[PDB]
């Protein structure tokens, strides 16, 4: 009842919301609860809760940084922005740091997807979709077969994630269905090498999809191996989007 005051702010869909700060508003007892905990996931790649309205009563409203540049996904499909390997790379960085970090909260994303990651006006990646800002607006072979998931099963989606980066947004999978994904994938398959893909960050990706969930990387490990594949270019490889995808 008054544990919540360093959250709350006093005297559904998302909505342009104002304070002067440009913030985005999404529209009890249970309410605090989260808000608590969700004001405590704090971290350069995670999408900060700035606060929550519940006067006089609101709706309550869920209020979140505004994100200039949108979702990650849309952002990188976008046919007049110019990326290079470096940049996506980059991204697909700051995403596992991200990761890293709800992972050492022992958080479980569940939906992590590049249509779930925003960007803010200095190009920083926040990872989002979740707490109270969770909602429909990649899946490991287990979470398929028994629809429990874990932080291992982040590391699968993370993996298509990266996918998506190199691929600038294609869809994963286009002529397959969704009700045969895992027969799709029991057959021995795994999404193909983008065209603009370096070959370690492709070892990378088949390391999140490797069929025993304690044999893929931790995000600590992929914020390693991702840190170095990164360092190693300077821009200027320039990523085009498929002609058929
Ligand atoms: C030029 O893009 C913007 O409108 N800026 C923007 N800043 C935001 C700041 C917070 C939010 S609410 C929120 N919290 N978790 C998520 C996960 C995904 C999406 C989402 C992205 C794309 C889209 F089409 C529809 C939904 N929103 N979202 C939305 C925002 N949109």
């Amino acid at each position: 009842v008054q544990a919540v005051q360093h959250v709350v702010i006093g005297p559904g869909c998302v909505y342009h919301g104002t304070l002067k700060i440009h913030c985005a508003v999404k529209s009890v007892s249970q309410f605090l609860t989260e808000g608590i905990i969700m004001k405590d996931f704090s971290h350069p790649n995670v999408l900060s809760l700035l606060g929550i309205c519940l006067r006089s009563e609101g709706s309550p409203l869920v209020v979140l940084p505004y994100m200039k540049h949108g979702d990650l996904r849309n952002f990188i499909r976008n046919e007049t922005h110019n990326p290079t390997v470096k940049d996506l790379i980059g991204f697909g960085l700051q995403v596992a740091k991200g990761m890293k970090f709800l992972a050492s909260k022992k958080f479980v994303h569940r939906d992590l997807a590049a249509r779930n990651c925003m960007l803010d006006e200095k190009f920083t990646v926040k990872v989002a979709d979740f707490g109270l800002a969770r909602d429909m607006y990649w899946m490991a072979l287990e979470s398929l077969q028994t629809q429990k998931f874990t932080t291992k099963s982040d590391v699968w989606s993370f993996g298509v994630l990266l996918w998506e980066l190199m691929t600038r947004g294609a869809p994963p999978y286009p002529d397959v269905n969704t009700f045969d994904i895992t027969v799709y994938l029991l057959q021995g398959r795994r999404l193909l090498q983008p065209e603009y893909c370096p070959d370690p960050l492709y070892e990378v990706m088949l390391k999140c999809w490797h069929p025993k969930a304690e044999m893929r990387p931790s995000f600590s490990e992929l914020v390693s191996r991702i840190s170095a594949i990164f360092s190693t270019f300077i821009g200027e490889h320039y990523v085009h989007v498929n002609a058929t995808y």
